């Protein structure tokens, strides 16, 4: 029983903002060409890049949307058909897996379920997405397939953000954080992406009294006049095409690979963890993330890793609001106090544990599907000397993830011990 | 290692042509809570005894747009409400365009020998009638190459099967003729099934031939469109089909021991996916139906002549046709001969599609996957009811198809 990280490419992430746009002035990269970049470099890093791929026993497609962002789906062939002496590789399970914005851990779960199974022996998972087509009050109505459409539309044509632009305001009828602490974030976080080279927001940071209101160039947008004020541009992860491919192994596995539960190029994972909560019901606790914290509490429990010894972390904050509900659950801080933990150094490159080093989904990117397997290897290149330049000196033999589904309505969480 | 079925309730299949259809119509949000809540009833448990369902699966395809939402996984956790109690557990989406039931059993299957879970669930679902029929194919082009497959017409997914029509009839394996002995026989079947979508039709085989007009084709690729029927396509149909799946660890918490009157087994599960950038040369066969099934049962070393019940993911007729060449229970060279041999009847060797199958059962794409694990569990213990078969069995199987055979999935159940 032991789950292994041993690879995996990470493509550039796009959208407005990133110069790497492109405008009628040629045809944008597709869904097909962001999954062909994704695992032909996830395999590349692996040794093996030919006829030795077949010995991949499991695909897993972490796709969110395309059924309307590509007008197509059953990505799990897909994944079997995009490699073209380089095609031969067919006729291998593949399945395609949702869960909102967790769709990412969900198919690393999937591989996780196939390696103890003795399904697969050597599997890998694959993260992508495409938000670049059209309008971008239409795009949010293609993410509300993430709560109640039929309980929550009736609100605006930006109903998604409403969910956390109401526990903007909710948290401020409170005394765990303000609306200033949730200003602290992005700057730290546009900082992290200008240190990324493919990162989305890479060419942009400003100061931290613009990451707070009195802002214009980065205010709010929404419809809900009275929830629209609650949030900002600041607080918005990035709409952002790119994919996140990786390879896993079994011991068993290994002993074809020639390599041994040793290797300086690979990772362990011996706790993995995922959870689901009600969408038909919100929160009562607008001032908390359930459904994570029993996807973390239960995860770690197994290898009983003792929070206060994690080294660095990653979290799918689809707001900053919500990275502030993160270590909550991520037991690696606690409850009653946010935004001045944070400003402890316990997030940043140079700290006790940095968070979202890359950038994370406000400068990173957020391909909804490719923001879950991400962070399997954002704390995969800093483990063992891969980010470049965002490297960290502070080096560890432990990490985290943290996946969001909905309005904390799906978790999936893990442990990366560098065995 | 032992997989067991232990149980699963079926929902009524509606669409237009079941007088069933509409008061506002059934929703997918109840589509699901009609099919886990007598999914759990069937089962020693329907109260807090839910509260050992270690995984929760869902087999949906569509309902971003059929229903604009998604993320259905927590969906399962939130449709039950004393009886909301429940939630925190594991739970997934699957998509595999048709085969989307068959895959996430596969993924309840996967949780069970790796330990993840002991007691898991597995639940398929669809809801088609909503507005338009030519827009309905429109987003049933989600299972091949939108980019490559619609400039064909608007009637883009039969098309994959009207231009095999012509390719097989360019050849000595199976005619047109073939393709009409099905329909009538399948609408039969869902004349016995109470639940069936077109339970309340069947006409004479002259009829489910050509030479017809109440059900030719509909199609615009004016030279394609001929070559194929309205007694081809599969049916336009909402409806649930879920399913508790356990182990023997599991066993034991039940009160039950692999040997009760109640279960069926399971030893034998494939699956695979072929390239969609790329159709078959062999329009005249479908390959990764194939895989899935010489490679399952070879699992369980099954021979495919012992089988007794089969049930397949027909999308057409003509796919119908294709499938004992894969499911390896016939052979190639001959099709639509070994079908009037009884080997697909109820009263004969091998009944397949006894419900009626995907023309008159009901063809929910996600749920249609799921209901043949359960079509083969309640005739190997006497639950189907009217069309169940004297012929009893102890060996069952499935056949999941996706897409123009890029996904497919099988499975061997014996009645341990």
């Amino acid at each position: 029983k032991r789950v292994f990280v041993v690879g995996g490419h990470i493509t550039t992430f796009v959208g407005k903002g990133s110069p790497l746009f492109i405008d009628k002035k040629k045809e944008n990269k597709t869904l097909e060409e962001l999954l062909a970049e994704s695992i032909n470099g996830a395999l590349q890093n692996t040794g093996l890049h030919d006829g030795r791929a077949a010995l991949v026993d499991k695909l897993v497609v972490g796709n969110f949307l395309g059924e309307l962002f590509s007008s197509q789906g059953h990505l799990g062939p897909a994944a079997v058909g995009s490699l073209s002496n380089s095609s031969a590789f067919l006729n291998k399970p593949a399945v395609r897996v949702e869960g909102a914005c967790a769709s990412g851990g969900l198919a690393v779960q999937s591989a996780w379920e196939a390696l103890l199974a003795g399904t697969s022996q050597i599997a890998l998972a694959v993260g992508v997405e495409v938000q670049t087509t059209v309008s971008a009050r239409v795009g949010g109505d293609y993410l509300a397939r993430a709560a109640h459409y039929k309980r929550q539309r009736q609100l605006d044509d930006f109903t998604f953000p409403c969910l956390f632009a109401r526990r903007m305001k909710a948290i401020q009828e409170a005394g765990h954080f303000t609306m200033e602490d949730a200003a602290y974030v992005a700057a730290k976080a546009y900082a992290s992406g200008n240190r990324n080279p493919l990162a989305h927001m890479h060419a942009r940071k400003v100061t931290l009294d613009f990451c707070t209101q009195a802002s214009d160039k980065n205010p709010n947008f929404l419809g809900n006049e009275i929830y629209k004020p609650f949030l900002r541009t600041t607080d918005c992860s990035q709409v952002s095409d790119g994919g996140a491919a990786v390879i896993l192994a079994s011991e068993e596995g290994l002993q074809k690979l020639g390599l041994s539960p040793n290797d300086n190029r690979l990772v362990e994972i011996k706790s993995l963890a995922s959870a689901a909560g009600n969408l038909y019901e919100d929160s009562p606790d607008l001032t908390r993330m359930t459904t994570s914290m029993v996807a973390a509490r239960t995860a770690l429990s197994m290898a009983g890793v003792k929070p206060e010894q994690l080294q660095v972390a990653e979290v799918h904050d689809a707001f900053t609001i919500a990275e502030l509900l993160m270590y909550e659950a991520l037991g690696i801080a606690e409850y009653g106090g946010a935004g001045a933990l944070i400003r402890s150094g316990a997030t940043a490159l140079d700290g006790r544990i940095p968070v979202n080093t890359g950038g994370g989904l406000l400068s990173f990117g957020h391909p909804v599907g490719a923001t879950g397997v991400k962070q399997v290897l954002e704390v995969y290149r800093q483990m063992k000397g891969q980010c470049g330049e965002y490297q960290m000196k502070n080096i560890p033999g432990i990490g985290a993830t943290l996946n969001m589904g909905g309005d904390d309505k799906t978790a999936v969480s893990m442990v990366l011990t560098n065995i």
